[PDB]
C-alpha cells in the first residue's frame, strides 16, 4: 500500500474493495483491487497469473499480482466509467443504437478472444464493463472457477447480483460453458436498448421465473435434457413463450434475431461469440464516440 497512493474508493464486492490509486514511482493511475485469509489459495492464485497473459484490446490489462501480508492486490489499468453508470447517465436520450452496436461487437470480440483461450468470465454486468473516452469498451472483474468459499456474506455484506446469470447456472449446472457470458452478454444488449434490465430477479427463484415468465418454461424440445438438471422441479409453473416484438421494442430484427439466438435455452444452441460477429446486425457497425461526463 505504501508504494500507492489511495486517491479514491471506486466500489466494493463480495471479497474485494476497488480503489482508484497512483503509482508513487511512476505516477501511473490504476485500479487497485485489494482481497483479504489463512494463507490463500494458490489454486485461486494459479488463474490468477494466467489471466495476465489474456492481454487484448477488449479486456482490461491486468499489469500486476501482488500477494503479501495475508492480502492478493490486482493491478489494472485504470478507465474512467463502467457502463452501469453510462446507461443511468443515458436513460432519458437512451445509448444511440450506433453505438450500442460498435459496444456489443467489442464485447463479443473480448469474449471471442477469452473463450478461444479457454477463459470464461463467469460474471458480465454493466458495472464489469469498463468505457473510455475513446469510444473503446472491455470486460472487467474475470470471475475465477472458485478462489474464495461460496459467496453468501461478505464483510458488511452486499447483494449480490443475478439479473444477467444464465439459466443452467440457476438450474444447478456444475460445470459453466462460454455460453453463459453470451447469456449474460444478451442481456446486457437488451437492457441498452429499452433502457430497463431484461430479467431482474431479487431471488435465484425469482430470476429463473422471470426468464420463464419471458422466455417460456423450457421442455425437453427446446432443451434437452433441462427436466433432469439437479434444480429443475417438475412443480415449475408452465409459462408459454412471449412474443419476443414484446421484449425489446423497437429494436429492429436483425438485433431481436441476434439477441433471440444469444438467449436459448440451450447452451449448445446459444450462438458462439465467434459466430455473433458475423450476424447481419453488424453489416454497418462503426466506433463512435461516446458523449462521456467525467
Ligand atoms: N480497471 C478498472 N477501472 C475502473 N474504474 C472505474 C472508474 C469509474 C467508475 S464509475 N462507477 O462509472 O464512476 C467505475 C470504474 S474499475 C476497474 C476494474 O478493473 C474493476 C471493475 C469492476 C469490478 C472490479 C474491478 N477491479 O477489480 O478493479
Amino acid at each position: 500500500m505504501e508504494n500507492f497512493q489511495k486517491v479514491e474508493k471506486i466500489g466494493e464486492g463480495t471479497y474485494g474493495v476497488v480503489y482508484k490509486a497512483r503509482n508513487k514511482l511512476t505516477g501511473e493511475v490504476v485500479a487497485l483491487k485489494k482481497i483479504r485469509t489463512e494463507g490463500v489459495p494458490s489454486t485461486a492464485i494459479r488463474e490468477i497469473s494466467l489471466l495476465k497473459e489474456l492481454n487484448h484490446p477488449n479486456i482490461v490489462k491486468l499489469l500486476d499480482v501482488i500477494h503479501t501480508e495475508n492480502k492478493l492486490y490486482l493491478v489494472f489499468e485504470f478507465l474512467h466509467q463502467d457502463l452501469k453508470k453510462f446507461m443511468d447517465a443515458s436513460a432519458l436520450t437512451g445509448i444511440p443504437l450506433p453505438l450500442i452496436k460498435s459496444y456489443l461487437f467489442q464485447l463479443l470480440q473480448g469474449l471471442a478472444f477469452c473463450h478461444s483461450h479457454r477463459v470464461l468470465h463467469r460474471d458480465l454486468k454493466p458495472q464489469n464493463l469498463l468505457i473510455n473516452t475513446e469510444g473503446a469498451i472491455k470486460l472487467a472483474d474475470f470471475g475465477l472457477a472458485r478462489a474464495f468459499g461460496v459467496p453468501v456474506r461478505t464483510y458488511t455484506h452486499e447483494v449480490v447480483t443475478l439479473w444477467y446469470r444464465a439459466p443452467e447456472i440457476l438450474l444447478g449446472c456444475k460445470y459453466y460453458s462460454t455460453a453463459v457470458d453470451i447469456w449474460s452478454l444478451g442481456c446486457i444488449f437488451a437492457e441498452m436498448v429499452t433502457r430497463r434490465a431484461l430479467f431482474p430477479g431479487d431471488s435465484e427463484i425469482d430470476q429463473l421465473f422471470r426468464i420463464f415468465r419471458t422466455l417460456g418454461t423450457p421442455d425437453e424440445v427446446v432443451w434437452p435434457g433441462v427436466t433432469s438438471m439437479p434444480d429443475y422441479k417438475p412443480s415449475f409453473p408452465k409459462w408459454a413463450r412471449q412474443d419476443f416484438s414484446k421484449v425489446v421494442p423497437p429494436l429492429d430484427e436483425d438485433g431481436r434475431s441476434l439477441l433471440s439466438q444469444m438467449l436459448h435455452y440451450d447452451p449448445n444452441k446459444r450462438i458462439s461469440a465467434k459466430a455473433a460477429l458475423a450476424h447481419p446486425f453488424f453489416q454497418d457497425v462503426t466506433k463512435p464516440v461516446p458523449h462521456l461526463r467525467l
